[PDB]
């Protein structure tokens, strides 16, 4: 009974999360993930400001309305060569990472790591979140509030 976190630097309060180390989150559980940050799926306008300031992966993720990816430096195994917050437009699938934001991150890029789990809720489930450096937090807890992602 575990889930593994693997996060981001936050730019502009915005970072990027995997589960368990592939796409495997449904929007219902993005948006139980990011409230355990206390932070909230990113509006498009969070997420542009958010590149601007640094922000760049190579995985498709939720936001509010859309699944996306951050691109500032063109890579063609990466949102198909595009830069700017590219946005998936055809997909069969529903399971993603997610992006999160959290309004009391530093206004810029922060890559200092996570070490709390602030809003996690009682539960039965190891949590283990993991940084970039491999530096881990770990906590008993659950923050999935809809059965059909338990
Ligand atoms: C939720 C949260 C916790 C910590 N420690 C840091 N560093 C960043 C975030 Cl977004």
């Amino acid at each position: 009974n575990q889930i593994d976190l693997n996060v981001t630097c936050r730019y502009a309060g915005v970072f990027h999360v995997e589960k368990n180390g592939r796409y495997s989150i449904s929007r219902t559980e993005a948006a139980d993930l990011c409230q355990a940050f206390n932070s909230t799926l990113p509006t498009m306008d969070q997420m542009k400001l958010a590149l601007s300031k640094g922000f760049e992966t190579c995985r498709y993720g939720f936001i509010e309305g859309n699944v996306v990816i951050p691109r500032i430096h063109p890579n063609a195994i990466c949102a198909a060569n595009h830069t700017g917050v590219y946005i998936l437009v055809t997909s069969n699938t529903s399971h993603y990472d997610t992006y999160c934001f959290n309004a009391s991150a530093p206004p810029e890029e922060d890559c200092t790591s996570v070490t709390d789990l602030p809003n996690s809720f009682d539960g039965p489930v190891t949590i283990t979140i993991v940084n970039r450096d491999g530096t881990r937090y770990s906590k008993k807890g659950e923050y999935r509030t809809h059965q059909e992602d338990i």
